[PDB]
């Protein structure tokens, strides 16, 4: 009798349709799926629950189930006539109902505020600033080298993946310019949205890296960077194949733009946001985060267990404010994004029903989003512009 | 006690101290393969075999196990210390000791110079005086004349320093210069017939401005990051048993063979491998779309057509470049100490020469491949359009 379990009814039944030999299994299908519709009707949608029943958000919402049981009358009548493939092809129109309603009732669609309402001009500025800013701190990291260690490859491989990563922020804040309106094609929302993931990822993992270097150099003073590099840009191109196989244009109907949204199964909408998701905040902050943690106090740990001279003293304080300062800068820079996603993962779960929350997120996430690529501005400041001060620091105290 | 199952004792023990946990499982692994380096040191080799003790080539060959013996003790000392990961750095190093003129190639070089800087003249000069600066497609083409040209602008270069027995006579900047210039105008010329077949793809499956003025630079920036480690690497180093002053991609001597191997497996990977995923895909998948209508009449001429453009961009570009990535990925495997017969080693340097041309014949083969024969590509598409 719940409108999310009626859903589940008339979209197994639908795949039912599909696969059916005889029109006695379309007939059967299609009449279980008109009294799931009649049923789902009836039901008041988790968004828009204290609202009037005269309110024309809410009449809307059971004239779509009018719409859906009249395309079910319209199979009937062929599944009846014995005509099946003639059933089967007015069946798939219940579809583009059925899509009619994700991009509604079961998303921020009739819920949050439109792009219209709630964009800035500041996005699209700052998005620039952020642009020039952080390509010409890791045009000066890669130019350094001409002018002028394993570690030093994974710097190289941290400031292409920054430098790509930066590339794609003309991009973003053109496609919200137009109010979302994607105008480069379908083909280049995939491999565009693929190339961000990459490099993001490809960022993040080469931070990864070096934090587990410097560890490894800390606890131990005395071929692997051949593997860890191919192997670290092969994991980073695994984790955005989901990117590339949801990311597609589809026009938004209600605000008559093509947006370039994350276009998965209509009948499992919600368990696919919230799930990826939840793989965003796992793979790309938890776990990442473990590591970076872990090789902090476990190099903290070795610098208590040297030696305490008052010469010696300034020496150690200074490794650690350089190692303080990889782990604050990460949480600083990704952990406002991960807290608006895990809060987003929630809101498809059903476990946030306030459009007044879900409007905080939306307006907060291009802000968050920006963080992100702050981090790669951070990057040379942080591992080139002190690797060579770092590395003196580190064989004085082990001398 | 033979020369070939002693090289088998010394690289079974090899795989022995990579996955070893103890210094007491390097130790034991070490002292197998110094018994398997003096035992092999007396050992005469098939090769040279009615050769006097006293000859040259027969003092290098007990040298050569002098150097590996060298380095077995250095790792011993380092084992016997407790030193697990610097005994296996240490006797990694052994692995670069078990690694270790045609006059019609200047002609060709010079002949595959003149007819495609002509070539691509005649594309370039096209779009300035003779048409102008419309569409989206034609800024790739112009991109892909400029890299093309650029590329093919180096081979008086290659053709000199072949000539002089590798005798780079044009300073050790140049080598640094060129070098870079060289990789940087070849990932362009490859990025853009990418960016060309993933173009073509789009006007196939989507029939119906901007996108053009943030990919020519991003597809520019992408080959200067391509070719910078080749501006770190390369450098002007006398080779010691050629007496000449060679080129080369100076590796650090002690972190040879794991460099080289490396970056040829980048050149595969990079070069080759990815865009050639990005162009068989829009290959197949322009092949798709135009198979799934149905064309019978005047229509399956016109079908077939665009597919023969279609098959021509994947073809050449495999025959072009397939036999030096061919030749890269078996010079790789002999550098991981895979490839061991220094026959089919010997093979691969008489056959790079020739396998470099291909790769400069591609940029001959795109001003055809696009410019000319590609503009029916747009007639003949919106025919089976409609
Ligand atoms: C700082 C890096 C970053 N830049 C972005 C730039 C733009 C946008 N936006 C919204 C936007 C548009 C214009 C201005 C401002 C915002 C988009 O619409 C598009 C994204 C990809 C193609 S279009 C989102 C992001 C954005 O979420 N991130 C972070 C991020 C987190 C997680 C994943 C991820 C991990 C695992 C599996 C799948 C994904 C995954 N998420 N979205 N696609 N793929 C990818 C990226
Ligand atoms: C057709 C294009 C081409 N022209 C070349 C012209 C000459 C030579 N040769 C050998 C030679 C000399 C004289 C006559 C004939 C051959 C040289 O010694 C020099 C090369 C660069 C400066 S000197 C090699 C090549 C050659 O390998 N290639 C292909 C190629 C493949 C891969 C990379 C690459 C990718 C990623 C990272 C690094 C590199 C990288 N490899 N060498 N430096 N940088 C660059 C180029």
């Amino acid at each position: 009798a719940d409108l999310e379990d009626n859903w589940e009814t008339l979209n197994d039944n639908l795949k039912v349709i599909e696969k059916a030999d005889n029109a006695a299994q379309v007939k059967d299908a299609l009449t279980k799926m008109r009294a799931a519709a009649l049923d789902a009707q009836k039901a008041t949608p988790p968004k828009l629950e204290d609202k009037s029943p005269d309110s024309p958000e809410m009449k809307d919402f059971r004239h779509g189930f009018d719409i859906l049981v009249g395309q079910i009358d319209d199979a009937l009548k062929l599944a009846n006539e014995g005509k099946v493939k003639e059933a089967q092809a007015a069946a798939e129109q219940l579809k583009t109902t059925r899509n009619a309603y994700i991009q509604k009732y079961l998303g921020s669609g009739s819920c949050s505020q439109k792009p219209s309402d709630k964009h800035l001009d500041a996005i699209p500025i700052l998005y620039y600033i952020i642009f020039v800013i952080g390509f010409l701190v890791n045009i000066v990291v890669v130019t350094l080298f001409c002018c002028q260690k394993v570690s030093s490859i994974y710097i190289f491989n941290l400031a292409v993946a920054d430098l790509l990563l930066l590339a794609t922020l003309p991009l973003w804040a053109t496609y919200y310019s137009y109010r979302y309106d994607w105008l480069f094609g379908p083909v280049m929302c995939k491999v565009f949205g693929s190339f961000l993931t990459l490099n993001m990822f490809a960022s993040i993992f080469f931070i990864t890296c070096m934090s587990v270097d410097r560890y490894q150099s800390v606890i131990y003073p005395f071929w692997q960077a051949s593997y860890i590099v191919p192997l670290v840009w092969c994991m980073a191109c695994l984790s955005s194949l989901p990117t590339f196989y949801f990311r597609d244009v589809r026009t938004i109907e209600y605000l008559g733009v093509n947006a370039c949204i994350m276009a998965f199964p209509p009948e499992k909408y919600a368990q696919w946001s919230a799930g990826i998701a939840l793989m965003k905040n796992i793979l790309g902050f938890i776990i990442p985060l473990i590591f970076i943690a872990t090789c902090y106090f476990g190099i903290r740990k070795h610098l208590l267990k040297t030696n305490s001279y008052g010469k010696n003293r300034i020496t150690r304080d200074q490794v650690l404010k350089m190692a303080a300062a990889v782990v604050l800068a990460f949480i600083i820079c990704w952990l406002p994004f991960h807290v608006l996603t895990f809060l987003d993962a929630l809101a498809w779960m059903g476990v946030i029903n306030s459009c007044e929350v879900i409007a905080v997120i939306d307006l907060a996430l291009p802000f968050a989003i920006l963080l992100g690529f702050t981090n790669s501005c951070v990057n040379p400041f942080l591992y080139c512009f002190v690797g060579n001060r770092f590395q003196q620091k580190l064989r004085s105290v082990f001398r």
